[PDB]
């Protein structure tokens, strides 16, 4: 019964307003746009969330309920939905070797082990990243480790062993975003930044976590890796559903 009008922004500055009820997923809105825009229907097409105030942005995952995501938005919000190509969204499924470390046979076997087993296998990703200090234009280099449940950090004066590892954040409690203009705004070492915060946060908060990578490659590895850990088999299912429409 619950209905909502969503203004979807196109790349050429134009907009297309759709009627979206409480039952529609990002998958359904995309199929609707596919018919109306007459696009090539490639897997990179996605819904894209932008927060102009906090200057953060992320892809919608295809299984996400659109109304539910927009219900977190304030009445006076500046937030926009965009329809554009993001080739990073399913990068692991096109080239799994770029993340889990190749021909069609070895690509298939690697993905079936990582996604089609009993539990998911998350890339063995670890490295130092710059974490922003709460409310301060100050950044600190800490060693981080990617796990199935969340990201773990090495406390200053501890070792890499799992017993010494403390949990930084759990993926259940955050969406992952790109950080925009973090270098200029907060004196981030680079602009290769990702942002971890709860869907409900719509303004400045200490619980918005800002992480800066040394290069563009490191950013790509962490965003893809965290999305694998957070979304798991559903992300694989999203991709298979997208290939069938291409």
């Amino acid at each position: 019964v619950k209905k909502l009008v969503v203004k979807v922004h196109m790349d050429d500055s134009s907009t297309k307003s759709l009627m979206v009820d409480e039952r529609q997923l990002a998958r359904d809105v995309l199929d609707n746009l596919f018919e109306k825009t007459h696009c090539d229907c490639n897997v990179d097409w996605c819904l894209y969330e932008i927060y102009p105030e906090l200057q953060i942005e992320r892809v919608f995952e295809d299984h996400e309920n659109v109304v539910e995501v927009l219900s977190d938005w304030t009445r006076d919000t500046e937030n926009k939905v965009l329809f554009l190509e993001k080739e990073e969204r399913y990068a692991v499924f096109k080239n799994p070797q770029n993340f889990y470390l190749m021909n069609a046979k070895n690509k298939e076997y690697l993905l079936e082990e990582s996604f089609c087993g009993t539990s998911i296998i998350v890339p063995e990703l670890e490295g130092a990243l710059y974490l922003k200090e709460d409310g301060k234009k100050s950044w600190k280099r800490r060693y981080f480790l990617l796990r199935a449940s969340g990201i773990y950090y090495v406390p200053k004066g501890k070792t890499k062993t799992s017993r010494d590892l403390a949990c930084f954040i759990q993926f259940e409690n955050v969406n992952i975003y790109y950080g925009i203009q973090c270098k200029m705004k907060y004196k981030a070492p680079t602009d290769h930044c990702f942002v971890l915060k709860h869907p409900q946060i719509q303004k400045e908060s200490q619980y918005i976590k800002y992480l800066c990578c040394d290069d563009a490659r490191t950013l790509s590895q962490w965003v893809m890796g965290i999305r694998i850990a957070k979304y798991g088999k559903t992300l694989y299912d999203n991709y298979q559903r997208a290939v069938a429409r291409a």
